[PDB]
């Protein structure tokens, strides 16, 4: 089997993706946020505490003939930047694109923090990164990919993310149409979850490549592009009057500015980020400083190859027995 389906942005920033994804029988259709660092795919819900939903798209299990509490099943989540979910569980067939999983688990919200309240265009969130990562207790749940895994012509799933413009989520095949050049593969570790890889070096602009070891993971649900001071310093300094603002919680620039371009490496092959995509806009309506989409990962613990960095490029998340990462220009 295969499935196909189109990613969309929240906004005029690319702040996020959603894609549509069928819920239950009769399908309820919810738009998720597919997230390649997180193992949960839970929901907005009918037991979602009414003054945190304010706009989503609700699942209501009791209107789902295939829907089955996981009796006992809780879940609890904390994401990196603060935000956090929690609920119960139920089993129920999800669909993607035409690719069909039955008695996946539905994580079903009954708290959501603030940030998750206050995007109505988010209806939930679907983990991609290994389910070893999955909240679920005391019976760890598997994610969507990992249930549908042996199904599949070919055990992956492709990330083909669009600045400014849909792109797409494909499962079980590599759309050959999609991409320039060659794919071009590098390792990953488990340990820690994540699809977690190491690029071998960065360029700013036209300048010359330095090849550095840089590890890191390949995140579709972070916005933004997260490398060491010292790289984050070395692309701000080629923008005059960029500078790193307490205030704000990051680089900001001004405006009227024109950004270089951010090159990583991936073994001997390169993905060049066009400046563009580095521009995150006022801080504020009506400001004049705009928000970089290149920051600082030292407040993190690990660096993250966000949404800035995968939608320069084609993204195969290859989960054959020994996982690997794969990526092409496009
Ligand atoms: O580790 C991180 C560090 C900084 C920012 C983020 C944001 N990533 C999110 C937020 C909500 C849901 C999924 N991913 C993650």
């Amino acid at each position: 089997s295969t499935g196909s389906a189109t990613t969309t942005p929240i906004d005029s920033l690319d702040d996020a993706y959603i894609t549509p994804v069928q819920i239950g029988t009769p399908a309820q259709t919810l738009n998720l946020d597919f997230d390649t660092g997180s193992s949960d795919l839970w929901v907005f819900s009918s037991e979602t505490t009414a003054s945190e939903v304010d706009g989503q798209t609700i699942y209501t299990p009791s209107k789902s003939t295939t829907a089955k509490l996981l009796s006992g099943a809780t879940w609890s989540i904390s994401y990196g930047d603060g935000s956090s979910s929690s609920g119960d569980v139920y089993t129920d067939t999800v669909s993607v694109g035409g690719l069909t999983v039955t008695g996946q688990a539905v994580e079903s919200a009954k708290k959501v923090s603030s940030s998750f309240t206050e995007d109505s265009t988010i209806d939930g969130l679907l983990g991609l990164a290994f389910s070893t990562l999955n909240t679920v207790s005391p019976t760890q749940q598997k994610t969507f990919f990992d249930n549908a895994k042996a199904s599949l012509d070919s055990p992956v799933f492709t990330a083909d993310l669009g600045y400014h413009a849909p792109g797409t989520y494909n499962f079980g095949f590599i759309d050959t149409t999609a991409y320039t050049g060659s794919i071009t593969y590098t390792a990953v570790s488990t340990k820690q979850g994540f699809w977690e890889w190491t690029s071998t070096g960065y360029a700013v602009g036209s300048g010359t490549f330095k090849s550095t070891s840089i590890d890191g993971i390949a995140d579709t649900g972070t916005t933004l592009l997260y490398l060491p001071a010292t790289v984050v310093s070395a692309y701000w300094a080629q923008v005059s009057g960029a500078k790193s603002s307490s205030s704000v919680g990051g680089y900001v620039f001004p405006c009227s500015a024109t950004l270089p371009s951010f090159t990583f490496g991936v073994g001997s092959a390169r993905i060049v980020i066009p400046g563009d995509y580095i521009d995150f806009g006022p801080i504020s309506t009506g400001s004049s400083s705009c928000f970089g989409g290149i920051q600082s990962s030292a407040g993190i613990g690990i660096n993250i190859f966000g949404d800035v960095a995968l939608k320069a490029a084609f993204v195969v998340f290859n989960g054959a027995t020994t996982p690997t990462l794969g990526f092409a220009s496009k």
